[PDB]
């Protein structure tokens, strides 16, 4: 299938419809900030199932929600979890919300993600500001504007080398700044991968090669659709992991280990955000 | 998928339809639209008329199947081409390959619009394409894909020699001979699925594999063209700049490649048209 | 598209209609089909006749399984495994390996034919793989895309210990003490879909990725076998040398490749036979 503009429409008139909330910026939560929402006040949560046409997430755990409220004084749309590529979604379904965030009258994305570091100067528990990505799945075919344009979202041929918002990236490093942290962000390329399975050596040495920074399974998507609306964009990468890149290595990637990278850095990455809020440009006048 | 009947009739519905018996079948990339006005003797058929024949669901763009005589070679040419952007699966991209093949064209023209990353290039270059990386094609995305039919070709092309080495000499040699001074290029094409235009450290990716130029199209087709034994000519319009640092302000669009078309038109036109006198006879 | 229930269907179907109980599952890559003439006490069923298991599609394509003993080590032979590039989705090329994780099998040796990318390498080389470059998995061609079941494995399996320590060391020290002319050769493939065969390009980027062979098969067994737990290790066939630049009157072709697959074929089949002793015991 697909979907028709009408079908956006629709959805984002119920929105409308349906809550008070008029958000300017839309936040997709990956590892580490599902909690997030928790943070938000006069709170009002949509289970995805309610949503006419909002693709059902079918994976363990609760009914993927949708919570309108205010972030720090920030009118914001929070996406509590995202559909992923290797849970057998197809993009159209992955970047849905995007479309839907647009037409709410959203002008700002916030994406994150969890990825694995390919920079041997990356620490697990680092933050890394997207500036660039390669879609290794795009050059293939799995690119989510494929298909039909609609001239009401935006070009047939969109550029993405303008993606990562440079002032929404100076603001992230003046927070990190007044949080007087220990460590410095990090800054780099993000590559998608489909996943689910991690990287043997002689691929994590392609994508070092390849020039990323670091590596994940999600977001990418998300940005392309994003872009081709017009939001500006902002992404960063909990670094879970050093990826493997000899065979001299004992270590070895593993669930339990990202989950605890995750959870060590949940509240840390909640704080930080938070405090973001606050320094994201106005709607224009 | 189409049977090996589908491909049959619609080849017998055209030589029924037209008396024309094409030896070349062009399909013009941006820049080469015009190039039907240069046939004599032209006959039309709209995409939509000719069975099994994949169509545009965009009322936008159609497209219009036109034989003629190009300088007096007998020729079939595609006006509007499908991309795997648009949603085409590849087995509707190549369908009329497969079709030309059926009604006898034994040498295939395909011309292509390009981003440059061989920084050689400028605006308005064309590159003979000597050779291409199927990026779609290494994950799955390749129109052989599915039950392989012994009347069109083995299981296994070989893809090392798919661009004709005398045809590119003939090229390089006619370029000279027009009196034309701003040299042709030769190189690399790498396909990309689009639609979606790179990023900078996609480009610095593209590069590294080795690639001169990046477009969306060309690749499917000339694969199932040597599937089926035809002679493979082909080139690209350097229509911008692939974005290489994070300082300029380019952004590649489509506006710009429309108009290094325009700009390109009747020259493409001339050096296609006076191309077709060095295509070997059958 | 199935679930636990149908994977554990096959399986108890296979267990009620053969005693054979076996430990190692062996892939038979092109050229290697010879192999279960070397199993005893062999019993065959064809895919047709097995609940659930996918058809293959050719009028003459080998669709067997075949139980039976291999070097007094009880074993379970695919002849024919199925191709991406044949128009299979890679959940069908990868359902018989879940159905030997349930079978009880710990053990996978997945064979195939591959290019050499490697100028080292020579047709007819055995080449013991040491690693692999998914580059359909990159894209999304991934046999683990879907839901996830713990009674397979995690959601997120680790990958960089794939090709089996103990096995690379024990066929490295058995092909020693066989006195062979040419060394057994090491290396990683690249899985491409196929099914045309590279460009010069091509070529020089999978060379430049570092691989060493090329093939159109085996990474997605392997990644469903690792899922599972199973140990793994696998050969590769060197049937042609992937031609890597313009000077040069040789093209890959079929007939080339379907005659060195027929040639020292059988010393991998021999070797294979021979490296069932050397295939731990289960606990
Ligand atoms: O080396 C690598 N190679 C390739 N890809 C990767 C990824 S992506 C990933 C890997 C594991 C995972 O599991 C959880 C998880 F389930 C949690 F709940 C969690 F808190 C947490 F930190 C995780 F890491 C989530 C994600 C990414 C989801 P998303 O954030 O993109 O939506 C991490 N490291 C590598
Ligand atoms: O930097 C680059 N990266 C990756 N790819 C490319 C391409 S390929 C391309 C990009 C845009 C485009 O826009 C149209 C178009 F779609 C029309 F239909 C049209 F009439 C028209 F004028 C255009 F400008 C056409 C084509 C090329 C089609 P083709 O020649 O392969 O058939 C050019 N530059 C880059
Ligand atoms: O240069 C290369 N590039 C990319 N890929 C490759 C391959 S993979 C391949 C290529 C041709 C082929 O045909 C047969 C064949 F049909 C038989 F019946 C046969 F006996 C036989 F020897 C062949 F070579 C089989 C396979 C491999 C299947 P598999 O071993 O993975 O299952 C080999 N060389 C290259
Ligand atoms: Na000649
Ligand atoms: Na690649």
């Amino acid at each position: 299938n697909g979907y028709t503009y009408e079908d956006y429409k629709n959805t984002a008139e119920w929105l409308l419809s349906h809550t008070k909330h008029r958000p300017q910026v839309a936040i997709i939560c990956g590892s580490g900030l599902g909690g997030l929402t928790d943070k938000l006040t006069q709170a009002q949560i949509f289970d995805y199932g309610e949503i006419p046409n909002f693709p059902r997430s079918t994976v363990p755990g609760h009914a993927g929600r949708l919570v309108f409220g205010f972030l720090n004084g920030r009118a914001c749309v929070m996406m509590q979890g995202r559909f992923h590529m290797y849970e057998g979604y197809p993009l159209w379904k992955v970047t849905f919300p995007v479309r839907v965030f647009h037409l709410l009258g959203v002008d700002t994305l916030v994406v994150t993600n969890a990825a694995g570091g390919l920079n041997p100067k990356f620490e697990v528990g680092d933050i890394m500001l997207i500036r660039d990505h390669i879609n290794l799945p795009g050059f293939s075919g799995q690119n989510p504007l494929r298909g039909p344009n609609d001239e009401r979202f935006g070009d047939r041929f969109p550029a993405m080398s303008d993606a990562y918002d440079r002032t929404m990236r100076q603001r992230a490093l003046s927070t990190w700044k007044q949080m007087g942290e220990q460590r410095e962000l990090q800054e780099g390329t993000y590559v998608m991968v489909a996943g689910p399975s991690f990287e043997t050596v002689a691929e994590c040495r392609v994508l070092q090669k390849l020039g990323a920074d670091a590596v994940g399974m999600s977001t990418v998507p998300e940005v392309i659709v994003a872009r081709h609306c017009g939001l500006r964009v902002f992404g960063f990468s909990l670094i879970t992991n050093k990826v493997i890149m000899d065979y001299e290595s004992l270590e070895k990637a593993n669930h339990e280990e990202v989950l605890a990278a995750g959870k060590q850095a949940a509240q840390k990455l909640e704080q930080f955000v938070s405090i973001l809020m606050a320094s994201i440009p106005l709607p224009d006048k």
